[PDB]
RNA sequence: GCUGGGAUGUUGGCUUAGAAGCAGCCAUCAUUUAAAGAGUGCGUAACAGCUCACCAGC
């Protein structure tokens, strides 16, 4: 069982994909087209998928919501997180934005309340030099 | 002491060919918890895997 974060509508490259699971038994081509199939509904974003390979080299994979750090980057309109979180703020997002992301990632979050969800997201923002306003 | 658990965002941000708790720098929050560090050491190219913290039962 392998896991990785592949961009929406794109796959097959050797450096990014290939070698990775391609060395566990997986047949790249089938995944590239397959992944890029459903990753059509949500394109442009980087989404993490969990590939599972059965003894017979066959496989399946679940597509999850994009990473918090990623959504956060997007929200703050930045490209990278601070090189020194807290010491240097490189961006910021509104409390409502935290709410949006928390809502977006909810299926993958284990919070029992939207409040707890936002607290989770804020923890990530605090780790990448992104402030909340 | 023994057994079982040791979870979720998440491979935290940066860096890097990679850097996924564990080269290095910064941060070290939040969730679900009985409990579980943004992780004690081993380990991998990076993962994996083993181990410790911590909790539970005996
Ligand atoms: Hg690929
Ligand atoms: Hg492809
Ligand atoms: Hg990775
Ligand atoms: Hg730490
Ligand atoms: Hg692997
Ligand atoms: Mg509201
Ligand atoms: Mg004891
Ligand atoms: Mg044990
Ligand atoms: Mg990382
Ligand atoms: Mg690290
Ligand atoms: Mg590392
Ligand atoms: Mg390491
Ligand atoms: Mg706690
Ligand atoms: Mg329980
Ligand atoms: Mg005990």
């Amino acid at each position: 069982q392998i896991k990785l974060q592949l961009p929406a509508g794109k796959a097959t490259p050797a450096p990014p994909v290939g070698p990775a699971l391609g060395q566990h038994g997986v047949n790249i081509m089938e995944f590239c087209k397959r992944f890029n199939a459903e990753t059509a509904d949500k394109a442009g974003m980087i989404l993490p998928v969990v590939i599972t390979v059965y003894e017979d080299k066959s496989f399946t994979f679940i597509i999850k919501t994009p990473p918090a750090s990623f959504l956060l980057k997007k929200a703050a309109g930045i490209e990278k997180g601070s090189s020194e979180p807290k010491r240097k703020i490189v961006g910021k997002v509104t409390r409502k934005q935290i709410e949006e992301i928390a809502k977006t990632k909810m299926p993958d979050l284990n919070a029992n309340s939207l409040e707890a969800a936002m607290k989770i997201i804020e923890g990530t923002a605090k780790s990448m030099g992104i402030e909340v306003v």
